């Protein structure tokens, strides 16, 4: 679990958005496994606005935050896992690391701010999904 607090906006796993989140939809792009909902409290988090490779990431299942080198934001086939069939998911950036369904929403950081959340694992990978693409989150 987890998201993204920025500006008036929370950005999470489309897959883990609840009710609320759909009801106050902003954005949602499912090849991206990305929501975006409203929020009334203004959040903490900084966007990253780069093309950093490097960066750290937060695995809830091993309660630790690991440093990463990953891929630059693609279109990738992503096997089966407890959320989602084998299907192409845009813009996901690939590490080597570990990943369960749970770590879904931790956040990768450079030293520009917040790069994404994770979004896929297995097979010694950790997927995660962009938004530093996004770039109206840091506005309205
Ligand atoms: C190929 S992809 O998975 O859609 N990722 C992507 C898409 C568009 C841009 C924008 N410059 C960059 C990366
Ligand atoms: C059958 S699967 O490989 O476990 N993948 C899967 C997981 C969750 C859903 C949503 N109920 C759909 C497909
Ligand atoms: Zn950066």
């Amino acid at each position: 679990s987890g998201a993204i607090y920025v500006g008036n906006y929370r950005v999470v796993n489309r897959h883990l958005a609840t009710h609320n989140d759909w009801a106050n939809l902003v954005w949602e792009d499912s090849s991206r496994d990305l929501l975006v909902s409203s929020t009334t409290a203004q959040g903490c988090d900084t966007i990253a606005r780069c093309d950093c490779q490097t960066g750290v990431y937060y695995c809830s299942s091993r309660r630790k935050h690991y440093p990463v080198s990953f891929s630059k934001p693609s279109l990738i086939f992503v096997e089966a896992s407890e959320y989602y069939p084998a299907r192409y998911q845009s813009h996901l950036m690939l590490a080597v690391g570990h990943s369960e369904p749970g770590d879904c929403g931790g956040i990768l950081r450079c030293q520009h701010g917040v790069v994404g959340i994770v979004s896929t694992g297995g097979n010694g990978l950790v997927g995660f999904a962009d938004v530093r693409d996004l770039l109206w989150l840091d506005e309205e």
